[PDB]
């Protein structure tokens, strides 16, 4: 069981989405195993970007990864091992997983991107650790951080909130 609606205490990537992952596994009679969960989790993640992105290529489970994610997640999942319960000791492990606040977007949406300034919009690319070996102006910026922006986006170190 699970209560369905409960907090998203320790660690809110590595539970919601692993939980409402596991969901899919039962309600489509989806067969447990370190195979079948490693192929769903990587389809699964198709509709989610951002922190639950991150969290997907972690656990191996993306395109962009050669998958093959033996006892971490995989294997518990495989043995009826619910998502609430797994990533409360995986902080005792690693925590990388779980500080997984670099969202699908940074705060860009606060920011308007035609105020700024060239200088700003550096910030911004350094914040994503890029180097702009070819760029001008901060419309050239704008134009390249907004396609940049899912891929990188490192979120200001605070919550959603």
């Amino acid at each position: 069981q699970e209560a369905g609606g409960r907090p998203g205490a320790d660690c809110e990537v590595c539970k919601e989405f692993l939980n409402r992952f596991y969901k899919s596994l039962i309600d489509r009679g989806v067969n447990f195993s370190l195979d079948t969960i490693e192929k769903e989790l990587i389809s699964f993640c198709l509709d989610t970007k951002g922190k639950e992105n991150r969290l997907c290529y972690y656990l191996g489970a993306t395109k962009d990864a050669a998958t093959k994610i033996l006892s971490e997640v995989t294997r518990p999942m495989s043995v009826h091992m619910p998502a609430m319960k797994i990533c409360e000791k995986l902080k005792k492990l690693d925590s990388q997983i779980c500080e997984l606040k670099y969202e699908k977007t940074l705060d860009l949406a606060s920011v308007d991107l035609r105020k700024m300034r060239v200088a700003e919009l550096k910030q911004i690319l350094h914040s994503w650790g890029e180097e702009c070996r070819a760029c001008a102006e901060k419309t050239d910026y704008v134009n390249l951080i907004q396609e940049l922006a899912p891929k990188y986006a490192a979120t200001h170190p605070k919550t959603e909130l």
